[PDB]
């Protein structure tokens, strides 16, 4: 019988990185791009993220300031410190005056988009939601929820209110492990919801988690197949953080050079879309954001919940550093983006469709 030998790894890497620059996507050039463990491919894989980067979507860095306005949620994901089982953990609920306040004070600071997020806590649902959010449109920004799955009907009267964009992460596209890891809820009702955020006009964001227990190299390759499929205005992608309060306490942490090349291939593949340096990439790593922002994103989200809330919204653990003042974010990260080179969003920075 004869043999059947493996192409040497340097010209494997080398021919991967040519099928990505001529844009042919196919499942098996993704999974490899993802198998391979080698630093100058890595570094390759990147430095073709930040030329599409540059490209389409340029120098600015957007800020999205974040209020995440309550800890209280109604389901029980399996990974999320929030969730409803885990009585370890103050729970808390901002008035509507102390948002709509706090949001003008991250637009008088500069922000061009206020990111309103919380657990799935009913006490808002739907009209207490709309009216904060009519306040914020008054001061000139761009308003962005991350609200979770509801219904349709609310939904609808939010972006009557005024709402721009919608942030609803699809955690993992494989829908046994989905179930699994959010035994509320199923995939499907997360892509119904995405469905219909965007029918109602929302510019609308989904991503997913690096690394959770269960995840294999081959979901990754759907999620990023997802993504493409969709053409998503923006996508939030992040490594898995074990958080000891809930079932996936003992389990692996997502790898940061996995999650960064997640991030390189979304923009790759979606070469106009928002992507952000998400928070959990800056917990991971020290300088984890300024990394990701050079290997194809360009949006940064400022926390901005105020003391003595923003300590208890624990998704994982590290999320919050209790050193410094809680209006000093917004400031960090304008500095962080004069030190890269790269300049602040000069509008609301709306996803465009310059590619093609
Ligand atoms: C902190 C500085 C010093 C060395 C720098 C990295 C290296 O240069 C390798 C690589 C080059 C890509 O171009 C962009 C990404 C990456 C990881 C850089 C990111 C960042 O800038 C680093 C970590
Ligand atoms: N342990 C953990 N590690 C990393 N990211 C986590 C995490 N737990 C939650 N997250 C992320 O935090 C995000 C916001 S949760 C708040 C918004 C809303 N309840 C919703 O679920 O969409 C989730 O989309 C998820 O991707
Ligand atoms: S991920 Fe969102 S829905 Fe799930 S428990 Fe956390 S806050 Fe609630
Ligand atoms: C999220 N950043
Ligand atoms: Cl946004
Ligand atoms: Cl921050
Ligand atoms: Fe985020």
């Amino acid at each position: 019988m004869w043999s059947h030998p493996q192409f040497e790894k340097a010209s494997t890497g080398r021919e991967i990185l040519e099928k990505l620059e001529r844009r042919e996507f196919t499942r098996e050039v993704l999974k490899e791009a993802l198998s391979i463990n080698d630093r100058g491919f890595n570094e390759a894989l990147f430095k073709l993220a930040d030329e599409i980067r540059r490209k389409y979507v340029g120098d600015e860095v957007h800020i999205r300031a974040i209020i995440e306005f309550s800890n209280v949620c109604r389901k029980n994901c399996l990974y999320c410190g929030l969730r409803r089982d885990n009585k370890n953990l103050k729970r808390y609920r901002m008035t509507p005056e102390e948002i709509v306040e706090r949001a003008r004070l991250a637009v008088q600071f500069g922000a061009k988009t206020i990111v309103l997020q919380s657990g799935e806590d009913p006490y808002y649902m739907p009209d207490v939601i709309s009216d904060i959010v009519k306040e914020i449109k008054k001061m000139g920004v761009a308003v962005t929820l991350s609200l979770g799955e509801w219904p349709r009907e609310y939904y609808e009267k939010w972006k009557e209110a005024g709402a721009d964009r919608y942030l609803l992460r699809h955690e993992t596209a494989n829908p046994v492990l989905h179930r699994k890891l959010r035994p509320d809820t199923s995939f499907e009702n997360r892509l119904n919801c995405l469905l219909t955020l965007k029918e109602l006009g929302y510019e609308t964001g989904a991503g997913s988690m690096v690394g959770l227990p269960g995840q294999t190299i081959d979901d990754l390759v759907d999620d990023l197949l997802f993504l493409k499929e969709h053409d998503f205005d923006m996508v939030g992608i992040g490594p898995f953080i074990p958080h000891p309060d809930t079932p996936l306490a003992n389990e692996k942490k997502g790898d940061f050079t996995l999650t960064l090349k997640m991030v390189a291939l979304t923009r790759i593949l979606l070469p106009d879309s928002n992507i952000p340096a998400t928070t959990a990439m800056g917990t991971i790593v020290p300088g984890g954001r300024e990394i990701t922002l050079r290997c194809g994103a360009n949006v940064i989200i400022p926390n901005w919940t105020p003391s003595p809330y923003r300590q208890l919204y624990q998704l994982y653990p590290g999320k919050i550093s209790v050193f410094e003042k809680d209006t000093a974010s917004i400031p960090s990260v304008m500095k962080m983006i004069e030190l890269l080179g790269r300049k602040p969003g000069r509008d609301w920075g709306g996803r465009k469709r310059v590619f093609e």
